[PDB]
Parts: structure tokens; sequence; C-alpha cells
């Protein structure tokens, strides 16, 4: 089998990126953020608390014909951003693009944080990490891939997020025509539960490639690029009145400023980001202070390849029983 699916920007900036999922039996579809950096499936609901659902969509299992209680068992996730979720647990039919796993473990949300509420356009996360990272307690669930994965053609699936455009998603298979290039392959850490990497060096704009080892995780819910505080240095160096702000919390450049490109190595390949793709806008309504696409890692604890670097390339998720990451351009 084969899925694929249209994945979009949930506003102008590409802050994060939803995909229509089908829960259920009649079909309930809602929009996931789809994200390598997390394995838990989890939905707004028809048990979120009333005064935290502002907009979504719920998934309502009592409505679905092939719904059914995992007894006994609970969730609770926190994330890096400081964002949570908790609740419990169905099995239903998920179906994503055309493919489907029956079975699968859809967290119900009883509680929801402030930043998901927020944000009306997000109906709940699909996790694409690995299983061993998934929160149900006392009988930890695997992810929708990890389901689909023995009856997919190929054990794969791949990430063509668009810049300020729609993407795809596709599981089972490789699109040839997706990308420019070759698909450059390169080791994978599952130790932390994360598509855990290391890339290869850096150049920023059209500077000399700096060779160094960065260990980092292709992270599709993270939005921006985090990588050590020398690399992000070098990078706003080069932009004038480019500064590390404290009270906005992080990198903020001039708004007049026209940005360098970024280049990250795969292997011996190179990853180009155009400088466009760095600027997430004004830190404030009618602010002439831009927030910047790249930012350090140094509070984080692990660098993180987000939806900046991961949409200038052609992303293969590899679940082979060796794992491993590809990268073209595209
Ligand atoms: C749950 N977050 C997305 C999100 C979606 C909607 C509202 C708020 C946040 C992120 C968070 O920031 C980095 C890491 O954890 C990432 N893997 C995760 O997807």
């Amino acid at each position: 089998s084969t899925g694929s699916a249209t994945t979009t920007p949930i506003d102008s900036l590409d802050d994060a990126y939803i995909t229509p999922v089908q829960i259920g039996t009649p079909a309930q579809t809602l929009n996931l953020d789809f994200d390598t950096g997390s394995s838990d499936l989890w939905v707004f609901s028809s048990e979120t608390t009333a005064s935290e659902v502002d907009g979504q969509t719920i998934y309502t299992p009592s409505k679905s014909t092939t719904a059914k209680l995992l007894s006994g068992a609970t969730w609770s996730i926190s994330y890096g951003d400081g964002s949570s979720s908790s609740g419990d647990v169905y099995t239903d039919t998920v179906s994503v693009g055309g493919l489907t796993v029956t079975g699968q473990a859809v967290e119900s949300a009883k509680k929801v944080s402030s930043s998901f509420t927020e944000d009306s356009t997000i109906d709940g996360l699909l996790g694409l990490a690995f299983s061993t990272l998934n929160t149900v307690s006392p009988t930890q669930q695997k992810t929708f891939f990890d389901n689909a994965k023995a009856s997919l053609d190929s054990p794969v699936f791949t990430a063509d997020l668009g810049y300020h455009a729609p993407g795809t998603y596709n599981f089972g298979f490789i699109d040839t025509t997706a990308y420019t290039g070759s698909i450059t392959y390169t080791a994978v850490s599952t130790k932390q539960g994360f598509w855990e990497w290391t890339s290869t060096g850096y150049a920023v704009g059209s500077g000399t490639f700096k060779s160094t080892s960065i260990d980092g995780i292709a992270d599709t819910g993270t939005t921006l690029l985090y990588l050590p505080a020398t690399v992000v240095s070098a990078y706003w160096a080069q932009v004038s009145g480019a500064k590390s702000s404290s009270s906005v919390g992080g990198y903020v450049f001039p708004c007049s400023a026209t940005l360098p490109s970024f280049t990250f190595g795969v292997g011996s390949a190179r990853i180009v980001i155009p400088g466009d793709y760095i600027d997430f806008g004004p830190i404030s309504t009618g602010s002439s202070s831009c927030f910047g696409g790249i930012q350090s890692s140094a509070g984080i604890g692990i660098n993180i390849f987000g939806d900046v670097a991961l949409k200038a390339a052609f992303v293969v998720f590899n679940g082979a029983t060796t794992p491993t990451l590809g990268f073209a351009s595209k």
C-alpha cells in the first residue's frame, strides 16, 4: 500500500503545517500537525474540557462505529516549547491520503495547554518519531507509521514541505519526480527515539563551507532551525543590525535587511536554505524588528532541523531495520 496527502501551512509564516486525517466510521476528518519529533497521535475531542476548545474540529468517538475504548490507558505529554496535553485512548480506523490503519491508538484529549487552544487551525498532532517515545500508559502504543509499515510497498515516508505553499507527505514510496539530483542518505541514531543524524557542516551565504559535525534531529513539528550558538552567531553576524534580544527570546534583525542563505551539509551533499526562508516577520504588528528563523539551541539540549531547514529539501524518513534519513534538493 501507499498513501499521499497534501500538507498546508497554517498561516503566512509557515508556523506549522496541517494535513487532513480521516478518523473513525463514518470518517471524521481532522487537520493534524504531522510531527517527526514526537510519537503520539492525539486529537481535540468531545472529551476535551469545553473552555479549552476554541474553533478546533473535534473527534467524537461515540459517533464512530469502529471506535473502542482502550480500557485503562491514559496519556500525558509535554513538549519542548512548554505545551502539553493529556487524556485517555481509543483505538479506531485512521486513514492518511488513502492509506488505512485499523486499530490505531487515537489519544483523546481531556486537557490541552493554552498554546493548543489558541491555535484554531490545529486539531491535534500525528507523531512520526519512534514508538519508544509514545506516552500511553500502561501499554505503550505504536505510531501510525509503525502500524502501517509492514503493509507499505516500502517502509518509508517522505516530507516535502513548501515555502509559503502547500507540500506533500507520502507513505510507502519515493516520488522520483519531486526532487532534483540525487538523494543523499545519512545514518540515524534511534537512541533518543528521534530521527537523529549528524550534519557535516555549514556555510553562510556565499562563504566557505565549514566542516564540522552537528548532531541534531529532523523535526517537522518544530518551526525553526536551532543550531549551536557558534553557528548561529556566525550567521547573524552577516546581517547588519541583527542581535540577540533577551526580551524577544532570540535573534531579531531589521526588517529592511536582505538575509543571506544558509547551507547545511548532508554527507558530501549540500542543502541550501534561501535567505527568505529565514524571515519570520515583524515581532509584533507594525514593528520594524523581524524575528529570525535560525536560533540558538543552547537552551534546548539538542540541535533541531525544523521546518526552516526541512522545507528546503525533499526528505526521506527510511524506517528500514536500520533507519536512515535522505535529503535531496528540489
Ligand atoms: C507541540 N508543538 C507544536 C505545536 C502545535 C500547536 C500548538 C502549539 C505547539 C511542538 C513543540 O515545539 C517543538 C517540539 O515541541 C515539536 N516536536 C512539537 O511539535
